[PDB]
């Protein structure tokens, strides 16, 4: 690509709320498409100090930032510069739901993306509202075509404090803004990290790393 750059920037906003209570978070961001690796600084601009754990936003802050090898069709970087969106819902075993959107675009060498985040009927006592979590374990999407578009499946699991695990299941619609190629049915390993945080969170630095996969 002469669109995709093996060094690129980000820029995103995410507007939400959880059980009813609205905040808005911006960050900026470095990444290397090619190598599946991007950090990003996020601060709370709205609605801090946050009331619940902040892990359940850090998959919602772009797959575009996924090592892909030869033999697998790159539904994410074939998009660009049009961009793609997603839309997505995050099951948690206790019943809380999250239900959100993005819309990336290219701007030069820097993607912009739009979040919005809503979260519901997660528990008083709950991991959530307590924030009881530790991190989220190593992960695996599966990804499938449906409909002419990519949807993507993953059993995820947040490690809690004093040990045992909290599970979510994350359901993707991805869609690009042009008719690309499609992709077969593939897998993507992905790592998340808080690398460093304040007190109330109103300040992270995330980490994520990516890798597709079929073999």
């Amino acid at each position: 690509m002469s669109v995709i750059k093996p060094d690129m920037k980000i820029k995103l906003r995410m507007e939400g709320a959880v059980n009813g209570h609205p905040f808005a978070i911006e960050g900026v961001g470095l990444g290397k498409p090619f190598e599946g690796k991007q950090s990003m600084d996020l601060k709370v601009k709205e609605g801090g100090p946050l009331p619940f754990a902040y892990d359940i936003l850090t998959m919602a802050f772009n797959r575009v930032f996924a090592k892909y090898p030869e033999n697998i069709v790159d539904y994410f970087k074939q998009s660009f510069p049009e961009g793609y969106s997603w839309e997505r819902s995050m099951i948690y075993e206790d019943g809380g739901i999250c239900n959100a959107t993005n819309d990336i675009t290219l701007d030069g060498d820097c993607y912009i993306c739009e979040i919005r985040f809503d979260g519901v009927n997660f528990p008083a006592n709950g991991p959530v509202m307590q924030k009881r979590t530790v991190k989220w374990e190593l992960s695996t999407e599966k990804l499938y075509v449906r409909d002419g578009v990519l949807k993507s499946d993953g059993n995820y699991a947040l490690s809690l404090e004093g040990g045992g695990h909290y599970r979510c299941d994350f359901k993707t619609t991805y869609k690009a803004k042009k008719v690309v190629q499609l992709p077969d049915y593939h897998s993507v390993d992905h790592h998340i990290e808080i690398i460093s945080h304040d007190k109330d969170y109103s300040n992270v630095n995330l980490h994520e790393h990516a890798e597709a996969h079929s073999e």
